[PDB]
């Protein structure tokens, strides 16, 4: 018992001017403007001209004598605008002017003057005999009651009816009326009774519950095709003015039921009626309501002759075979009810029938807005799938879905230009290893690196990265800039590659002027000038931390040897044009003016002289080791002693060939030299290219060699040929529950009706996908998904398939999705370094767990559920242990996984591990529980304690990873610091709390005492290859830099002892 | 970085459940919950939808 | 509709709990259903010194003549009333007037 | 502004939740909830602004 | 309304373009249905079947 409550109040018999008043609001309407009144808006569809009257304009049809002369005409036929806001305003006042109607000045002051016959009349000129009743005597048109309004053009006359054609709002939109309306006489109650049985057996009429004015009037429609476009608009009305009073609200919608009831009428309209009288469930909408709607309508109305479900089908039947009564819901009927007894003498529709059987809804939930929802699978739900189909798909298309790769990336502006510096650690370089290191570089030349590697080497390149949106900066330098500020990084880029001319600086900030008519070219960059534009400022970040130079003091000098002919020289000639003198000057064996061609060193004589010295010598393929070697060797100590602070370029930086350019400097020159080498940004990811800088000591250096090489092992990590290039690919087909799928990714498009049954199946290889419908009534589903394995070892554990059936087919038909126009989507993705580090520290730990004897149990102790992968074979049972996580449905559908929701400690009070447990220890060994951190001190005993215990233990290899030390300077000298940054005393990786390091040097040393078995692995290029290959993972260009070198130092300590 | 999340999303707002099975590793500096509805359900089993959430 | 907003808290709570429940009791004063929406209306009529009248407030209008007549009785009701003529010769002035039950009582 | 939750008041505030629960809030109070909103009140003004804009 | 099928290109603007004259371009004109395909070179063999060409 809800009753909800409205107010019923006539909305069109409350227009109408008073009969003194009617004067004012017609003709003297000049004094005004116009402006705000009526309502106009203009669409280049083209065309649309959608100008609206307003009241008390509305509803007023127009006479064909004044309707072309005055105005409409013209204006209209521009067409296309055109059409000054002065040409309405003033045109439309010209019109206005010149109009009046009919009436008689009264006294009494509750009269009202009938506006809708008036205007009826006065347009036709009186002609007909109801126009011409209202000639001899126009104060007719006056009344004080409604429905007596009319009661005196019947009584006058002797006729029983007035029939009148409607108002079309749209005043440009002359074509022949949809339909007419037609005023009957009716005094009393008994008459209604007697009129409607006699509207019957008669070619197309409607009516609707109640009437505005107190007296019976009807429709008549033009013919059978143009009935529907008039049911199916205002039933659309109906749906909305019961949603707000279902709820509880205050409308203000006289008459209670907007539905029409089919007198007379064809077959079409009784099955729209039918389903229109039942309040159907759309909720959400669905329906397909936007468009067309007159056709939606006719295909919802056939669910329920068949659906879906029971006594909804009755209830449509008792309403198809019927369509002759007002059906209401007990609620909606007491708005009658409650204003039937406020005021006696009303007329309402005889025949009424009241239901209270709703029943119930679904129900459903959709939207049908713009957009492109992503979804998240999972592994379990409340159904059961047995022995499925394969719900094919095929074919994408080249213009919904296009497929590219490289990738293109989005980065910032002074992220372009970072370096890691690198620091010698050896001070003595053995005479019985100087042979050793020497054959294994020369093993290693003779066969090249792995052609694996190469996959990405030459395939993905920096120009393809960063260009792209180098070139589109380039954009906005024309007509367009801001506050550049010389010096800044922002100055020597938008001077570079956005423009080939000069620059003029006024001001030391302005941009000006602007290119008038004539358009400068875009500097023309080449492969082989983003490698000197990044190492130029890494040369200048080295002489001093000091930020905001760039600029040189006049009269220095700098000179390349490429790389030749290259720009290069061109770009950094004109940065430093402003500043007086500086000379900048290229050369190499393949140079062109004004670039000298010359070899290297040279013969003597021609007196090579400058104060930097930036050497990019190398190729081009090939010659034997004996004679390569003897070429980059010659190349160092020749730019050594040309200049003072020189940088020189040697390859395979095999720790033999970095030894032998250290050997070769050392006994040379006086006082030694100062040998350190780095990596740089916009290098090329793994080409294994690194520089050498070189500087003149400055006193004696303590620690000039090599010693294990952390940069140079990325290098000595490649092997000879072995498999297969792996390469991802597409599949357009899924199996249920079926292992054996190549890595890479699959798509395509399904019928709607099955596109949750698809939905139910791509959990098993993915977790991540996407749908849209291209259009609304086009019932074709797009796909997109992507294989990842660290679903697949998570999915193919036993037997059971289980899934969510039901609940993805709630989307059906609508709520996948809308998208137009065209997308593209890429093959590689893209990930940061946080995740890769990841990926990289478990494809080590995988290759080392499946190869032991015998396995009981692996345990891991802090994570998400994460580091599946690794597990193997999928049958042994994986055990986690942490303080939060989600339990329960994970564990409950037999994937033989268990959790323990408590606190793990190491202080060897509660130790029991036992014969073949293997635990991971990754990062839970630092911080706390919470998220705060701990000392250095503090995580030793994590080792110590564990140890202890494993004393004991039968062969129980424990994982442990730690963080390295040395790090603390490392990461302070360099210049890029993006990411894996240090806050004076704590390393700062990712998010967490700033943790502190520790020192490899005691942690290594203090268990020689204690442990047995304790050997240090790191992760090398062959994990990488691996995690980039099965995933699917480009490197992240600017972080690769920050990989090669935070990879390195987190040691992976394993301690398999027995 | 701005993340919408909820149980009738589309793109770029990602559609998952709450708190949804384990893994996916949600993870931010602020979190503003407006879930709720849509009527509904008796009360030993609403409760158990309010506190959870 | 009200939020709640979760702090890990500084050391230890003292006062976690809520006793009389002072923002939460607006909620906790709502009943069943007892009599009727009430609901606002018009009336366009005046009686006087009556009795017995729905809330709400009534307009319309009156001749000129006879304006001074309704004033005289619209202070049985209400306090503030509103009146215009349209134009300077019509004889027709509009009246609203608004029912205050702070004015029936007295 | 409380330090305790007394279990003899635990389930007395219990019956007072539950049996409020099954009939929804006055239908009185319900004529002016869902009959006005901030909607209806701010946005008019705020694309007023739009225009000074 | 099969939604594995798609539309020749190539061959229906080369009709379209000479005015459905000559026996090729006429074909599609009595059956337009003929221009769908599932599986490409089955395009161009019904094609030559129904001419005799
Ligand atoms: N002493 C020397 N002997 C031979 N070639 C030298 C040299 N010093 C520099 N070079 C040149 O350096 C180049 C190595 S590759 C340089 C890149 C290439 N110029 C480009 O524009 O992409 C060789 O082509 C070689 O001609
Ligand atoms: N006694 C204990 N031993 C091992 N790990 C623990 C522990 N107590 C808590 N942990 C776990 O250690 C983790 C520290 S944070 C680790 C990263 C986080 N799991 C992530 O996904 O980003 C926490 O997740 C916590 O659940
Ligand atoms: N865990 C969960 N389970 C179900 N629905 C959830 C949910 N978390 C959020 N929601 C969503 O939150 C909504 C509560 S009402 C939200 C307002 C509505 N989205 C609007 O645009 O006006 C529900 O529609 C529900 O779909």
């Amino acid at each position: 018992m809800w009753h909800y409550t409205s107010i019923n109040n006539d909305t069109r018999v409350a227009l109408d001017p008073k009969p003194n008043q009617i004067r004012t609001i017609t003709k003297p309407n000049t004094v005004p403007q116009l402006g705000t009144d009526y309502l106009y808006t203009f669409n280049s569809q083209r065309r649309s001209h959608t100008l609206r009257l307003l009241g008390p304009f509305q509803y007023f049809n127009f006479s064909e004598t004044d309707r072309g002369h005055p105005l409409f005409r013209l204006p209209l036929k521009y067409p296309s605008k055109a059409i000054p806001a002065d040409e309405l305003i003033d045109n439309l006042h010209s019109w206005m002017r010149s109009v009046h109607l009919l009436h008689v000045r009264s006294e009494d002051n509750t009269l009202r003057y009938n506006w809708m016959l008036g205007v009826y009349a006065r347009s036709t000129n009186y002609t007909t005999p109801v126009g011409q009743l209202v000639v001899n005597a126009p104060a007719i048109l006056n009344y004080s009651n409604p429905q007596d309004a009319f009661n005196s053009v019947f009584v006058a006359l002797g006729i029983d009816y007035i029939d009148i054609p409607i108002t079309n709002s749209n005043i440009f939109d002359d074509s022949s009326t949809p339909y007419n309306v037609r005023i009957w006489h009716a005094p009393t109650m008994t008459e209604v009774n007697h009129i409607l049985a006699l509207m019957r057996k008669s070619t197309l009429v409607s009516t609707h519950s109640s009437w505005h004015w107190n007296v019976l009037h009807t429709f008549h429609y033009r013919s059978e095709s143009d009935m529907i476009d008039h049911f199916a608009a205002k039933i659309l009305e109906d749906w909305r003015q019961k949603e707000k009073l279902d709820k509880g609200a205050l409308v203000e919608a006289d008459r209670v039921i907007q539905r029409l009831i089919p007198l007379s009428s064809s077959t079409y309209v009784q099955r729209l009626a039918a389903i229109g009288a039942l309040y159907p469930n759309e909720f959400t909408e669905n329906v397909l309501d936007l468009s067309r709607l007159s056709t939606a309508l006719l295909q919802l109305s056939d669910t329920y002759y068949q659906h879906a479900n029971d006594q909804l089908r009755r209830l449509y039947r008792r309403m198809y075979n019927d369509s002759r009564t007002l059906y209401m819901t007990q609620r909606h009927q007491e708005l009658l009810l409650a204003q039937i007894t406020a005021d006696p003498n009303i007329l309402l529709y005889p025949y009424t029938y009241i239901f209270t059987t709703i029943p119930t809804s679904m129900n459903y939930i959709s939207n049908t807005g713009q957009g492109r929802i992503k979804h998240s699978l999972t592994v379990t739900g409340a159904t059961e799938h047995d022995t499925v189909a394969d719900i094919v798909l095929g074919q994408t298309g080249e213009d919904v879905i296009t497929i590219s790769m490289v990738e293109p990336m989005s980065i910032a502006v002074e992220d372009m230009y970072g370096y890691v510096l690198d620091t010698p650690t050896r001070d003595i370089w053995p005479a019985d290893e100087q042979i050793e290191q020497k054959g294994d570089a020369v093993a290693l030349y003779d066969t090249k690196t792995s052609r694996a590697l190469g996959m990405f080497n030459n395939t993905v390149r920096i120009d393809d990265l960063l260009s792209p949106l180098l070139s589109l900066v380039y954009r906005t330098y024309i007509k367009g800039d801001t506050m550049t500020m010389t010096q800044g990084s922002l100055d020597h880029l938008t001077l570079c590659a956005a423009v080939d001319s000069d620059i003029t600086f006024v001001g030391n900030r302005m941009i000006a002027p602007l290119p008038e008519g004539y358009i400068p070219k875009p500097m023309h960059r080449n492969n082989s000038t983003m490698k000197m534009l990044s190492l130029y400022v890494a040369l200048k970040k080295l002489e001093n931390f000091a930020t905001n130079s760039y600029l040189m003091a006049p009269d220095t000098s700098i000179i390349l040897l490429g790389a030749e002919r290259e720009p290069a020289v061109n770009i950094l000639r004109r940065f430093n044009r402003n500043v007086s003198n500086v000379r900048i000057i290229g050369m190499g064996d393949r140079a062109v003016e004004p670039n000298i061609r010359v070899r290297v060193p040279f013969p003597i004589d021609k007196n090579i002289s400058a104060d930097f010295i930036i050497c990019d010598i190398n190729s081009y393929e090939d010659q034997s080791f004996e004679s390569m070697f003897s070429e980059t060797i010659s190349v160092v100590t020749t730019c050594a002693s040309a200049a003072t602070r020189a940088l020189v370029k040697i390859n395979h930086p095999s720790e033999y060939m970095i030894n032998s350019v250290i050997e070769r400097l050392s006994q040379l020159g006086g006082v030694f030299y100062h040998t350190a080498l780095l990596k740089t940004a916009s290098q090329n990811p793994y080409s294994y290219e690194t520089y050498i800088y070189i500087t003149p000591i400055a006193a004696a250096v303590r620690f000039p060699f090599y010693s294990n090489s952390a940069m140079i092992n990325r290098y000595m990590t490649a092997v000879a040929d072995d498999e297969m290039p792996i390469i991802p690919s597409i599949h357009t087909v899924i199996k249920g529950h079926s292992n054996t799928y190549s890595p890479g990714l699959f798509c395509g498009c399904v019928d709607v009706q099955s596109a949750p049954l698809a939905l139910s199946q791509l959990k098993s290889y993915c977790s991540e996908a996407t749908t849209w419908r291209v259009d609304s009534d086009d019932n074709l589903v797009n796909i997109i998904a992507r294989i990842d394995p660290a679903r697949i070892a998570l999915e193919f554990r036993t037997r059971s398939n289980t899934s969510a059936y039901h609940e993805y087919q709630r989307y059906v038909p609508n709520g996948l999705g809308f998208k137009v126009r065209k997308t593209r989507e890429f093959r590689y993705m893209h990930r940061e370094v946080t995740f890769i580090h990841k990926l990289m520290m478990y494809a080590l730990i995988r290759e080392q767990i499946s190869l032991t004897e015998n396995m009981t149990q692996v345990v891991s102790i802090g994570g998400r559920n994460l580091a599946d992968i690794s597990v193997v074979p999928l049958n042994m049972k994986y055990v986690v242990i942490d303080p939060a996580t989600r339990i329960e449905t994970l564990t409950q559908e037999k994937k033989n996984i268990e959790v323990q929701s408590r606190p793990f400690q190491f202080d060897a009070a509660n130790m029991d591990l036992e014969n073949n447990s293997i635990y991971l220890f990754i990062a839970v060994i630092m911080n706390e529980p919470n998220g705060a951190a701990t000392p250095a001190r503090m995580q030793m005993d994590k080792i110590r304690n564990v140890a202890t215990a494993m004393l004991t233990r039968t062969n129980c290899v424990a994982y442990i990873s730690f963080y390295e030390a040395g790090i603390i300077t490392r990461l302070d000298q360099s210049t890029a610091h993006k990411t894996i940054r240090v806050e004076e005393g704590r390393l700062k990786v990712a998010n967490y709390v700033p943790v502190d390091t520790l020192v490899e040097a005691d942690v290594t040393l203090m268990l020689r005492d204690i442990g047995i078995t304790h050997e240090i692995i790191r992760p090398s290029t062959p994990e990488l290859i691996d995690a980039c290959s099965n995933y699917g993972i480009r490197l992240g260009s600017t972080g690769g830099a920050v990989l090669d070198v935070f990879n390195h130092y987190s040691p992976v300590i394993k301690l398999v002892r027995s």
